[PDB]
């Protein structure tokens, strides 16, 4: 049991009742309208949070791209919005524009000032494992270490524990077998005592294992998400929200959550 | 590691390389032809064994229904065939007609003479947990006990250990929460030291949890099959073979098998 709640301005995410789903989102009128449509579609079929992200596969632009997105969806889909950036000034504008959770693929390493931004608005922050290189003495030990330096940065910045989520960053700075192997030892991040988000939606190593292009990776995302939840993580971040919402309630039922 | 092989007349199923998939099969010309088509389709998309079954949801008929089915598919799809009966004389005819594995939903309780039939042809037998009633002092303890009486019957009948597979019989003589709870403690059957088959394909308690009719239970079958494999079982028996074959290779990759 957690004994606290994920508070997010207007919204609250109890963390015991069920595994929380994060829907990935794919300033003119056409974009802001395919996005409100799509955010709506995700609220409709199980999502618990919308993640508005650059595709990762200039600063002034990110604001311009993303601020409009948030204004609309927050005003139109009543769910907490997470902003997927690693730039501070961007994140600044986004909560400022309406978004409630941060979500940083550089776990405060790339832009330390971001963490302060969190402390400041009291917004939960996701800290993802990542590194400019990828050679490890020992994978699991080494990523638990790294994550711990993120937390350190968060904390020295003023961020309360209760606002801290970790993510093993499956997909980044990782060989295909390395990804798999983190997958096998997900349980270990548990010992740091924070809620964990898993993010594995149609990543390349599913491709690698199954031999299958992005739009054929829905069953592999499946397997990751289950073996995820059964190693006890608190959110999954995914593209295919109808299907994952259902594998989640199933796992929940079975592992009894 | 197992140190033996599942030998099946002409075919051999190594049990370490991967989780083995069992495709469920759904004497005129039309039936024997929808069945060869469908058996073929399953060989094509991942199955490792075909299971030819009465739908369970007179003796002389079962032979007549099922003997033709086997003759054709064994002659046409080159894979080992399991016959899903609990009658002895039926099973008799089926291996006799060509089928290689037995598969008994009454774990030798309903018709003890069946076990002898196995000893006799040396065909691997699946023994499923089941009971004419369903009130337990203690579920897991009680089903491990029951299974143990099946094995006893098998052994006293001459059946070699290496031909013995167990199945927790999720779906039978079980309340919805009871099913779930067996699901959570699958690992326990492991201590009896035989290969386990899980059989949960679109069963009712997925319906119960997810609230969803048989043709909408593919993601829930998913969850069962993963949490299955991650609790270490050796086959899954399923309807939707494209999709499960893929969640299986994924799990395999991740748990490293
Ligand atoms: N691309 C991503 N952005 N934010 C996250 N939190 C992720 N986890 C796994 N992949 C990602
Ligand atoms: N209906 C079934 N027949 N044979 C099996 N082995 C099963 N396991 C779960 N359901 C079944």
């Amino acid at each position: 049991k957690w004994d606290y709640d994920l508070r997010c301005g207007e919204y609250t995410l109890n963390l015991n009742e069920k595994t929380l789903i994060m829907g990935i989102l794919n300033g003119s009128y056409n974009e802001v309208d395919a996005a409100v449509r799509h955010a709506k579609e995700m609220r409709d079929e199980g999502a618990h949070i919308i993640d508005i992200g650059e595709s990762t596969r200039s600063v002034e632009e990110e604001i311009k791209r993303v601020v409009p997105m948030i204004q609309a969806v927050s005003k139109e889909v009543k769910l907490p919005i997470s902003i997927d950036t690693y730039k501070a000034e961007v994140a600044k504008q986004a909560i400022e524009a309406g978004a409630h959770i941060i979500n940083d693929i550089w776990g405060a390493k790339a832009e330390p000032k971001i963490a302060e931004v969190a402390a400041h608005y009291d917004v939960p922050i996701i800290l993802m494992h990542n590194r400019d290189n990828m050679n490890y003495r020992n994978l699991m030990a080494d990523m638990i270490a790294d994550l711990y330096d993120s937390i350190k940065i968060a904390k020295d910045a003023g961020v309360r524990d209760e606002n801290i989520i970790l993510d093993p960053g499956i997909g980044f700075a990782k060989t295909p077998e390395q990804n798999l192997e983190a997958m096998r030892n997900l349980e270990q991040l548990n010992v740091l005592g924070y809620p964990v988000l898993l993010g594995t939606s149609r990543k390349s190593f599913i491709g690698h294992v199954l031999d299958l292009p992005v739009e054929e990776r829905l069953e592999g995302t499946g397997a990751t998400v289950c073996l995820g939840i059964e190693k006890g993580c608190e959110f999954v971040r995914v593209h295919d929200v109808k299907e994952m919402s259902r594998m989640a309630k199933m796992m929940d039922a079975m592992i009894g959550k």
